[PDB]
């Protein structure tokens, strides 16, 4: 009866980033000119929303934190996976196994620079414990699988806090997830019966060193947890790195007034960021060298163009570590093969130009092990993710803030990023959620899409 | 397709949108089985470019935005014309239009942006089109900013000299206006400066008969009503402790000033608002950003300040009618002043209502009645808190110097598409901003409960 579902709606809602009244008056004034089979109601989007969050009774939202009981949330999300099968009526009811992905990641956030003067309240530090669901089997075959294993559209989140990540705070994390996860592992749908098994991939190296108290083959032709956030930080850090030195062209500033002209060049590049693209490019809040938040390396690669005029590199590079970033991040799909041939010619065009300058760890591991670990779904978006959620609730506690009080405000914007961090990562919504965002389609570069192979237009 | 380029444009401006969301909801729109509703956005920024006069008088500097009203008039003139239903108007000897036309100052607070941002911006307005003395064309909404043509804004404070150099500079380019010219009929202009307050009145030139309501006082501005109206609120929940007109008295001074800082207080920490806060020469430099949020919650606004929560709405439904632009039900209006009044009264007769309370409550229906309404102010105001949004934006992709320019490129633009006479023709009745905050008692008196 209307070319939009309630659920497609909202799909449409966050897609577009359109508040309540916004799509309200869409609709009023979409009647208006005569057609009402396209939008429902705001009243049915609303209900839509509801179907998404799980029971009350398993949602604590402090000041400081938020936590969703484990059990509540695969539960809610195995009735969301049920309802975008095409015939439910598989025939193992005795038991199914739903394979799920776990893990957590921490990210920095600066609103301009106002130090002495805080415009508000919130560490700007948070830290998010996130699951994925990956197979559906019975008997041994797959019934359901998710088709986007490391988007964020299916990043369910478990437990935030604004708290820095600490060695502490790692351990205390996992026992408090391993404990609630070896005590309570069942769950009922649909007359089928599906047991949980969980796998702690979604870490990266600092991470696996604390849990332990603790190569390449060289590299053959004929390794880690990839984190978004930080191939788009490390990444911006070597071509800067990169560009400071472009007076005498060598890797080590050791030598006699490299260092003089290094310091000189990066000071000549920072005030260049600053008042051309208000960047706050390399400038340290002496948390041991590089404040620089996500939000820095993602506009650092914004305009290539521009980039490559301010840093003094080549414009060709930067947009192909660039496009490759964006390829990341975005969760879609990406082609393996067509990727391949993209960042072997990356590299080929870095030693090209900056042979001198060794290839970090992090871009060697991009450029030259990138195409695997996208083949292998080994990409970890709770990084990014949980920064975009950092910027979205200061975001919210500016505009809360001007009709409530500061303890209030704050725990309505942790209330309110709970809610949207479920309904983008719920598997019916998902489920008819266009590939790339009004963000995306703006923002994502010819060659992007080409890597992506998306017909959304 | 069913949304025409201008009349999606409308839905643009009413909605907010970006250039990308209405691109993105274009193409997810067909994505699920339906075309005709939205053209390209090529088709809409080609219906924007059409608003624009020529590059006669595209004058946007570090400082000040300037048209030629000559090229201004023509191109309303123009655009009026695309909006009349049997252009067959036969008497083309010579056409009439009667338009009105005058200019305000906005003061502003938030120094990290770029900017004077005192505003003082200079409007037209086009009222009747007279054909032989026939009614041709007239305007549907004679005070709303949908009808408000931009002249010139600067962005310098309101000064006495400003005011005389802008009245000969404009005084000037009256008597060099040539007949306009459409559609082989010639347009003669006559124009009216009663956009004017009393203020601008003294200054060119170096009451009530015991009350009797059934120019007025020469008006009211939109901006000036809001800010007003709750500074007099404000004096009587100052002096509510006891009860009376003068500050002066026994130690009523030392607690009248003890409940100035406690309602401060309230408004900063459930609110995050400067009520009386003075940044220059000990004075109460509230904008008209502070008395809109003053106003957006009557019921919390009155346990802030220990007002007749009653009161505050009902004062609040009129400013929100008055700043509407729209058609304002007069005798519904003339009640719910007449009433608001009888409730000022009850509870606080010890405190005598200002001129400007005076003023809304019981001459204000006339006021609304004879159009006599000047928007010009918070335009200036909305339009100069979009410049620092703009600022803002560019900024982050754009040096000071340009964006400094781009912005008033930019501003005074939408000032043009809001004020264009074929995009106001097919606009939403109300915008997405006023349906989230506008009260039920509100539409009731714009008479658009049904939309
Ligand atoms: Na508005
Ligand atoms: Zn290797
Ligand atoms: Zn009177």
């Amino acid at each position: 009866s209307t070319i939009f579902s309630p659920e497609k709606a909202l799909g449409l809602l966050l897609s577009l980033k359109l508040s309540k009244w916004q799509y309200i008056t869409l609709r009023e004034t979409t009647i208006r000119e005569g057609s009402k089979e396209i939008y429902p109601s705001y009243y049915k989007v609303q209900k839509a929303k509801l179907q998404c969050y799980p029971p009350k009774a398993f949602v604590a939202v402090t000041d400081s934190s938020a936590k969703i009981a484990l059990q509540a949330l695969l539960d809610l999300t195995v009735n969301r996976i049920f309802e975008t099968i095409r015939s439910p009526d598989a025939i193992q009811n005795k038991q199914l196994i739903l394979i799920s992905k776990w893990g957590f990641d921490g990210a920095s956030n600066q609103s301009r620079y106002k130090q002495n003067i805080e415009s508000g309240q919130g560490d700007s530090s948070i830290f998010m414990t996130s699951l994925v669901p990956l197979k559906l089997t019975a008997d041994g075959d797959t019934v359901w699988v998710n088709p986007k294993p490391c988007s964020p559209m299916y990043c369910r989140p478990v437990q935030f806090s604004f708290v820095k990540e600490t060695k502490d705070v790692v351990i205390n994390e996992k026992t408090a997830m391993d404990d609630e996860i070896e005590a309570l592992v069942p769950s009922k749908c649909q007359g089928h019966e599906i047991s949980h098994k969980l796998m702690m991939t979604m870490i990266d190296g600092k991470i696996c060193t604390y849990l332990s108290e603790a190569a390449c083959y060289l590299c053959l032709a004929k390794e880690f947890g990839l984190s978004t956030l930080h191939a788009r930080i490390n990444v911006m850090e070597c071509l800067l790195h990169i560009a400071y030195r472009l007076d005498f062209k060598k890797w080590s500033a050791r030598g006699e007034g490299h260092q003089e002209l290094l310091h000189s060049r990066k000071k000549l590049i920072q005030d260049r960021f600053k008042d051309d693209l208000n960047l706050l490019i390399d400038i340290v809040k002496q948390g041991s060298g590089t404040t620089n938040d996500g939000n820095t390396a993602r506009r650092f690669f914004e305009f290539p163009d521009k980039t490559a005029a301010i840093t003094g590199l080549d414009e060709d590079l930067i947009r192909r570590f660039s496009v490759i970033l964006q390829a990341i991040t975005s969760g879609e799909i990406i082609d393996v093969p067509k990727f391949k041939e993209y960042a072997r010619t990356t590299a080929e065009k870095y030693v090209e130009l900056y042979d001198w300058y060794y290839m970090s760890s992090t871009v060697h591991k991009l450029l030259i092990h990138g195409g695997d670990i996208i083949a292998e779904n080994a990409i970890v978006p709770i990084g990014s993710l949980s920064e975009e959620a950092s910027e979205a609730r200061n975001k919210d506690f500016r505009r809360f803030r001007e009709h409530h009080s500061r303890k209030k405000s704050r725990q309505a914007s942790n209330e309110d990023i709970l809610n949207m961090l479920i309904i983008s990562s719920d598997p019916l919504i998902s489920f008819t959620r266009p590939k790339l965002d009004a963000h995306k389609r703006q923002t994502y570069f010819k060659e992007t899409v080409e890597l992506l192979q998306l017909q959304d237009q």
